[PDB]
RNA sequence: AGGCUCGGCUGGAGCUUCCGUCAGUGCAGAUCGUAAUGGUAGUAGCAAAUAUUCAAGUUCGAUCCUUGAAGACUGAAGUGG
């Protein structure tokens, strides 16, 4: 019930409306960030390199409009840390957004 | 009245009555000299030179140090040697 995966598509065109050009990709990596938190209910949140690579991809002001992601809370290896659970997000290549849900993986 | 005596506390080595006499003898000012301190005020402000992001390392502690990946810039009359 803890660990689990799930696959998700966020509208980074909504969520970095109206942000500068040099601000654009940043934003959207925090934006992908809060909503992982959001939907994961996990404030300890990490990014996979290759979604960063995806999510500049086309440079700093034209971000990708739509993103499909795998959020996987899992347990935190670390027992120090002060939370129990963190999220990973990784990149899911997606050529058709339409029709697709949130998943259980 | 100029000032003075005593009490209490602090301090640790000098001070004092009266008689003569002497003077570098009394400060609120001089845009006075010098030293220190306020309100202003946690205020004006820290805005030229396109730009940073992700993961990790070290550390009590990392936007700023280091490694890797990505994205940009100087653009050879260079931000190179």
């Amino acid at each position: 019930n803890e660990v689990v995966t799930r696959e998700y598509t966020i509208h980074i065109h909504a969520r970095i409306r109206g942000i500068g050009s040099k601000k654009r990709a940043p934003r959207a990596i925090d934006e992908i960030k809060k909503f992982a938190k959001i939907q994961m209910k996990t404030n300890d949140v990490r990014v996979d390199t290759k979604l960063n690579k995806f999510i500049w991809s086309k440079g700093i002001k034209n971000v990708p409009y739509r993103v499909r992601v795998r959020l996987s809370r899992r347990r935190n290896e670390d027992e120090d840390s002060a939370q129990k659970l963190y999220t990973l997000c990784t990149y899911v290549p997606c050529t058709n957004f339409h029709g697709l849900t949130n998943v259980n993986v």
